């Protein structure tokens, strides 16, 4: 968003100064890639991954170049991320980035594999290698130890989000009663209970606490069924790249560091945008497009994650954007008044754009929302 270039160079320098001598060799077959990569990497010390890397596919091919590193991180990235291994699964369907599968527990060694994946993604970052990862912004928030907001919820469970929203800005009734600081959970035949805090199953939710309740229910919704997995992943990543080295980045910057910056096709974007209470002839829309045309590609990318929840576009361009209902094109809807700030609903690839009075005001308001979002 701003001094991102500086933060990036700073990270690069940090990795360079921490580089370790000698090297590590990785011998894997083009179709046993996942399993052998796992065995070899886990048999090495985590700091060994900070040494030079020599990946020799014993599909016993070419001669030389970190093009194989790039291919490896690319390939393995799709294998580890492939839901066929039961570690990760897909989000809002038939879409694409991914989520830690609560049922990974089937594999009794899933935690060993999550540690491996964490080491591998930290390794990619340490060597400035890009991966086709599908991690969500909130997962990145977790990596950075940034508290999840109720907005983050909106992009994961619209139903859960709607109930917590009501509980928030609204006093308990005509729809509300007794709720406690516990959750009476999922997957297992027991009919049991989980406390959100010490003795929580006995603490009634009131019109004074409810704010902590909301906080605790949000975090629980994100890590439910995946706490162990998440911890295993972060511990592995941390041994290779200390999470502290990332403290200056926000979740949107972290995503870009892993997938890489890409150019946005403005014509594809414009012809595949839909509108609500706005038209291509609305002055606000004419200004919106003039604004996207004028700014940096980095601003464009931040705007995409603000609205869609990611900087990555599916194969096929904007015409293929998906929601949790199937087709969900980029949408701009008019709301509130010119004094409001723009807002978004990533689950719907929707931007709420107040009817501003001038280009300058639109520009100023969008930029603030795009960068200052937190």
């Amino acid at each position: 968003h701003m001094g991102f270039r500086w933060k990036l160079a700073h990270f690069r320098y940090l990795c360079q100064s921490n580089a370790l001598p000698s090297h590590v060799k990785i011998n894997v077959s083009r179709q046993t890639l996942f399993e052998d990569s796992f065995q070899q990497i886990m048999a090495l010390k985590p700091y060994d991954l900070r040494r030079r890397l020599y990946v020799i596919f014993r599909g016993e091919e070419g001669l030389d170049y970190g093009g194989l590193a790039r291919e490896w991180f690319f390939l393995l990235s799709h294998e580890v991320l492939n839901p066929m291994y039961c570690l990760f699964e897909y989000a809002g369907k038939n879409n694409y980035c991914l989520q830690i599968n609560p049922a990974s527990t089937i594999n009794p060694d899933h935690l060993s594999y999550f540690c491996f994946i964490g080491r591998f993604i930290a390794m990619a970052l340490f060597h400035g290698k890009f991966i086709d990862t599908g991690f969500s912004l909130p997962f990145y928030k977790r990596m950075l130890s940034k508290k999840l907001t109720i907005k983050d919820l909106e992009s994961i469970d619209t139903e859960f989000y709607n109930s917590l929203i009501w509980i928030r800005d609204n006093n308990i009734e005509e729809c509300g009663l007794e709720m406690y600081f516990s959750v009476d959970m999922e997957i297992l035949g027991k009919v049991t209970s989980h406390d959100l805090k010490l003795g929580g199953s006995n603490i009634l939710v009131t019109e004074e606490n409810k704010d902590e309740y909301i906080g605790l229910m949000t975090e629980w919704r994100f890590s439910r069924g995946v706490q162990e997995q998440t911890k295993a992943f972060l511990d592995g990543f941390n041994e290779v790249v200390p999470l502290q080295w990332l403290q200056y980045f926000d979740e949107k910057e972290l995503e870009v560091m892993l997938c890489g910056m890409q150019e946005v096709d403005l014509a594809d974007w414009q012809r595949n945008t839909v509108y609500r209470h706005y038209t291509r002839n609305s002055k606000q829309i004419i200004w919106f497009w003039q604004f996207v045309k004028e700014t940096d590609n980095e601003v464009r990318m931040r705007l995409l994650q603000f609205v869609t929840g990611t900087c990555r576009l599916p194969l096929g361009g904007f015409a293929e954007l998906m929601g949790s209902n199937g087709p969900q094109k980029f949408c701009i809807e008019k709301v509130g008044k010119d004094t409001w700030l723009p807002r978004s609903h990533t689950c719907f690839n929707r931007l709420d754009l107040p009817p501003y009075k001038s280009y300058e005001q639109l520009k100023e308001k969008l930029l603030f929302a795009i960068e200052e979002t937190e």
